[PDB]
């Protein structure tokens, strides 16, 4: 086979780039073009183990946004109910958040933020102890979520996505859609926190 | 108006189950729990799924199919339309079933949000009925090329009833699949 020889390059389905916080990683998958469309893989286990991505994802959720300026989020469960996300838009776009919530972080409290849409194809790793926000950019937008954790009710928490401590540069801040929940999100220095760092 | 979080329904082939899950609606749009694996395993649907697959079909009338997997590498698969509409099929090729050959169907769609399981040692056909069709996979194995095997679309025996009302487009790997009876196929029936 002339690819063990390294004289056949054949590229792997996925670019992965570490992102500033760098357990959070995007993900570029290859889009196939063929006359009738196109192909994606977005997810293969031994790849994503290979670049750290650990765990088993039990559930997936799909959310449809109908108007630009919805805003979702700062979402995270309580460990021990902590969900790490892949992140992906099939239709639309977002501006996608990952905060470091994990106690001890020399990052806690920080935030990295890309464009996710159906134009790119990108996805967004957000390991647990993080919390996850979103703003809507385009109408009609899906957002597709793959989760370590299954949904625990009562381990979920809100933090407020206008939070000062945290200053997140939305894109967007007036005319904002919100959710009951989000709208009454609670302030970082309030907050319930219990994920903690561990190097 | 759905009350429970997910109806599961076995098909007339009663290993390949129908999903439907619960749409919450509300002034924003939607939110849909699509899989959960404590609800899909009380359900018999099993395995480790290790590879998700993403397909745009932009023209209407694309038919792909019939796709399996050789053991050890057969693809159990969870199929759902996010945008568009198929009618989906499931193919019994377990040696020694006794459903062996026939098939059963469903419409997928973004009006729906239906799930088709379709296990392993089953083929995978689809048709598309409308225009940019987004189809979404999860797989029980990873894709393993030299594993994959094609059976003819029009295959006589299966004699899929397909609602063709477009010109209909097939690939040249579809339009080349082997008649079933001269089909390589290794999966074996434990039911
Ligand atoms: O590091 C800071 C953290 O301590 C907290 O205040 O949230 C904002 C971060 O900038
Ligand atoms: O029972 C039939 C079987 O014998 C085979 O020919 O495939 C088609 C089935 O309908
Ligand atoms: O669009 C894809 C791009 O994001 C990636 O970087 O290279 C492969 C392409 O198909
Ligand atoms: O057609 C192939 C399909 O059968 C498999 O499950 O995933 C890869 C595709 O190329
Ligand atoms: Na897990
Ligand atoms: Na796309
Ligand atoms: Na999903
Ligand atoms: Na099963
Ligand atoms: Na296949
Ligand atoms: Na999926």
């Amino acid at each position: 086979d002339l690819g063990t020889e390294n004289l056949y390059f054949q590229s792997m389905p996925f670019e992965f780039q570490k992102m500033l916080i760098p357990e959070v990683i995007l993900i570029k998958p290859k889009v196939f073009t063929d006359d009738r469309g196109f192909f994606i893989e977005t997810f293969k286990q031994s790849d994503f183990r290979r670049h750290g991505i650990n765990g088993e994802f039990l559930q997936d959720n799909h959310s449809l946004s109908m108007k630009k300026g919805v805003l979702r989020g700062l979402h995270y469960q309580l460990d021990p109910h902590a969900q790490g996300k892949l992140v992906r838009v099939v239709l639309g776009k977002v501006f996608d958040v990952a905060v470091d919530l994990r106690r001890e972080s020399p990052t806690f409290g920080k935030w990295v933020s890309t464009e996710l849409s159906s134009t790119n194809n990108h996805m967004l790793w957000i390991p647990p102890g993080f919390a996850h926000g979103m703003l809507v950019l385009e109408e009609n937008t899906h957002l597709l979520y793959k989760c370590t954790a299954e949904y625990v009710p009562e381990s979920e928490r809100y933090i407020r996505w206008d939070d000062p401590d945290i200053n997140i540069k939305w894109p967007i801040k007036n005319n904002l859609l919100l959710s009951e929940k989000d709208a009454a999100g609670v302030f970082l220095q309030r907050a319930e926190i219990n994920a903690q760092y561990h190097g």
